[PDB]
């Protein structure tokens, strides 16, 4: 399948070279896999999700995203124009307020949620968690991600958007999940994006177009915008039987494009996740 004029993010996970504006994928685009975006909630109701996603947990008064990131975020996952897997399943889980904060105790509590609820639900090509979020180091909440890893999901987290060494910062400073950093649509790492030695992996996160609240759309950037690309990547290459919900990060690091990025400090890798999808 192709995609024409599609947003930058997912022509440059489907290209080997900047530039290029067609998403190439295989059709099966990650229908059977399982995604939990844990966030603001999801606008399940928005065309964009032709209704694939529902929301299943809120730890607030509503399951509204009254916010648009976890709706944003969902649709880079997801979405039929702005999704990596186009035919996934969305369950989304608020742990994040309206305002987009969160207290660790909840964020925790989402994380133990998910690694349970999967188990009442029909995914037969695996369990995907998108994590766009995080503060400072936190045992606990490394732990929590460790967890939901261990218990056969495939975890994706934010490096984090403040210039320094996610080795700071939770979850993305956990080693057993996927953390991942932003770069933008010239290759560069992304201004904001963390580094270090914990990063498994790039994504597209500077000018990202997706899903937003109210039934709208619009560009936003953050390391949050990267994470989804690579957590719909993975649901995508489990569908196609490529990979596992254990392996899927290596897998992805194993096939990506290497040495693309600029501005990346020494020791931290240089893998621009790609799908090598050959028609
Ligand atoms: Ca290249
Ligand atoms: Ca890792």
């Amino acid at each position: 399948a192709a995609q024409t004029n599609a947003p930058w993010g997912l022509a440059r996970i489907s290209s080997t070279s900047p530039g290029t504006s067609t998403y190439y994928y295989d059709e099966s685009a990650g229908q059977g896999s399982c995604v939990y975006v844990i966030d603001t909630g999801i606008e399940a109701s928005h065309p964009e999700f032709e209704g694939r996603a529902q929301m299943v947990k809120t730890y607030y008064y509503s399951s509204r995203d009254g916010n648009g990131h976890g709706t944003h975020c969902a649709g880079t996952v997801g979405s039929r124009t702005y999704g990596v897997a186009k035919k996934t399943q969305l369950f989304g889980v608020k742990v994040l307020d309206d305002n987009g904060s969160g207290q660790y105790s909840t964020i925790i509590a989402g994380m133990d949620f998910v690694a349970s609820d999967k188990n009442n639900r029909n995914c037969p090509k695996g369990v995907v968690a998108s994590l766009s979020l995080g503060g400072g180091y936190s045992s606990s909440v490394n732990s929590a991600a460790a967890r939901l890893q261990s218990s056969g999901v495939m975890v994706a987290v934010a490096a984090g958007n403040n210039n320094a060494d996610a080795r700071n910062y939770s979850p993305a400073s956990e080693p057993s999940v996927c953390t991942v950093g932003a770069s933008d649509r010239y290759d560069r790492r992304s201004s904001f994006s963390n580094y270090g030695s914990v990063l498994d992996i790039f994504g597209p996160g500077t000018d990202i177009l997706s899903t937003w609240i109210g039934g709208s759309t619009r560009s936003i950037s953050g390391t949050s915008m990267a994470t989804p690309h690579v957590a719909g990547l993975a649901a995508y290459l489990m569908t196609l039987g490529k990979t596992t919900a254990a392996s899927a990060c290596r897998y992805i690091a194993d096939t990506a494009n290497k040495g693309d990025l600029s501005n990346i400090p020494f020791g931290t890798v240089n893998l621009l996740a790609y799908n090598n999808y050959q028609a």
